[PDB]
């Protein structure tokens, strides 16, 4: 049994249960009445997870080694805070804040211009559009995110679109912050080996300097609103295109400075790349000279 913690216990009769929003333990959408003290006759919109039917003693035990993660990061704007859990007499549930926009991945793919004669889905017109000042910002709420994840001395090591989060009010919130096949692929079908910086992949260091090779990657996907890094590239080639100190390209309608940014990211040497707290910098000057005008 687990012991209860009332910093965080909610009783079972708060929580109203919902839809799935996928399967790692499952995560359901739900209700939570009186969530905070004031008013205990609110309904907040809560996301919930929880363990599946198959649950293993060390799939217990990491659910409850995440929750007790989020306890000790604390609170902030942009990574998805904890709101409270039901431990006590029934399944464990983990309550944590919604985002009904869904991973940025999705939210930039949504949201991309209209479809062409030439598209893959010519009819894609999406009644959401995003100007060059929202993409800038979309990056430094991200960098804002990881900046305090790091302040609080919390290494990401899967930082990427899928695992960003976008709340209705278009907040960035950093997600699975506190949880390897190199072959295995996402749920999309991509491979999280291109987001890995060389020494996390070749040498399985990872540091606050890897997270910014892999907030790198996760800006080439902010400026290709949710493109797929390297597409059509396996593993093997991937290492070799590491190895030979291969680059993305430029993506269109990016500027030689965000560019500049990402290859800063990718720097060879650790050391050399900049740090969340000079990219929090940078990105905050770039998106008040950033045009919404287009
Ligand atoms: C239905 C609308 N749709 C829009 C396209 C989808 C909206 C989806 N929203 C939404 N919000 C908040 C969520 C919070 C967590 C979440 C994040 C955490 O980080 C710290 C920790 C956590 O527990 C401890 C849950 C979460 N983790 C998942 O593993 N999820 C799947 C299985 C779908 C990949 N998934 C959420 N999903």
């Amino acid at each position: 049994e687990l012991p209860e913690d009332p910093r965080w216990e909610l009783p079972r009769d708060r929580l109203v249960l919902g839809k799935p929003l996928g399967e790692f333990g499952q995560v359901v959408l739900a209700e939570a009445i009186g969530l905070d003290k004031d008013k205990p006759n609110r309904v907040t919109k809560v996301a919930v997870k929880m363990l599946k039917s198959d649950a293993t003693e060390k799939d217990l035990s990491d659910l409850i080694s995440e929750m007790e993660m989020m306890k000790m990061i604390g609170k902030h704007k942009n990574i998805i805070n904890l709101l409270g859990a039901c431990t006590q007499d029934g399944p464990l549930y983990v309550i944590v804040e919604y985002a009904s926009k869904g991973n940025l991945r999705e939210y930039l793919q949504a949201r991309r211009p209209p479809g062409l004669e030439y598209s893959y889905n010519p009819s894609h017109n999406p009644e959401e559009q995003l100007s060059s000042k929202d993409l800038v910002s979309c990056a430094y709420q991200v960098a804002r995110g990881m900046e305090y994840l790091a302040s609080k001395k919390c290494i990401h090591r899967d930082l990427a679109a899928r695992n960003v989060l976008v709340t209705e009010d278009n907040v960035m919130k950093i997600a699975d912050f506190g949880l390897i096949d190199y072959y295995k692929k996402t749920t999309n079908g991509r491979l999280p080996v291109k987001w890995m910086a060389p020494e996390a992949l070749f040498d399985r260091i990872y540091t606050h300097q890897s997270d910014v090779w892999s907030f790198g990657v996760l800006l080439w996907e902010i400026f290709t609103l949710g493109g797929s890094p390297y597409p059509g590239v396996p593993v093997e080639e991937l290492f070799k295109l590491l190895k030979e100190g291969h680059r993305m390209d430029k993506p269109s309608n990016c500027t030689n400075e965000l560019y500049m940014m990402m290859r800063d990211c990718w720097h060879a040497v650790p050391s050399q790349r900049p740090t969340f707290k000079q990219l929090v910098e940078d990105l905050d000057r770039i998106v008040a000279l950033t045009s919404n005008q287009e």
